[PDB]
């Protein structure tokens, strides 16, 4: 949590990427200004997952699409799951009982929460913390 981080699935070989005008989607280019993001743990396990670039946090609305919010509530709270050692997933904590994840598709779009489950390459992100 400490370094900013890059969050690449291998579903389409995509970095999760918040725009400035708070779409979320996903995009191969390693350098594109809004795929570095850092995590803060409010508890162990709980993250949000911000926009080094516009500060923007990550969110979930209710028909579970994901969207950037300049500011953070308990829509933007994650928690933070290991999966195969080396992979983590994240899920709304607002909808944990619906297990709505983070994922995007093979196209690069974001893959809605109720579309998404434990082990599909769309929700399991490598993170990659930036030099």
């Amino acid at each position: 949590y400490k370094k900013p981080v890059l969050l690449y699935t291998s579903n389409g070989g995509h970095f999760l990427r918040i725009l400035p005008d708070g779409t979320v989607d996903g995009t191969r280019d390693r350098s594109d200004q809004h795929i570095q993001l850092q995590l803060s743990a409010e508890s162990v396990g709980e993250v949000y997952i911000k926009s080094t670039e516009t500060g923007q946090y990550l969110a979930m609305d209710t028909d579970g699409l994901l969207y950037g919010s300049q500011t953070p509530n308990e829509e933007c709270l994650f928690l933070e799951r290991l999966e195969e050692n080396h992979y983590n997933t994240y899920i709304s904590k607002k909808h944990a009982e619906k297990n709505w994840f983070v994922g995007l598709k093979k196209n690069g779009s974001v893959k809605r929460g109720p579309r998404t489950h434990y082990g599909q390459k769309a929700i399991l992100f490598l993170v990659l913390p930036v030099s």
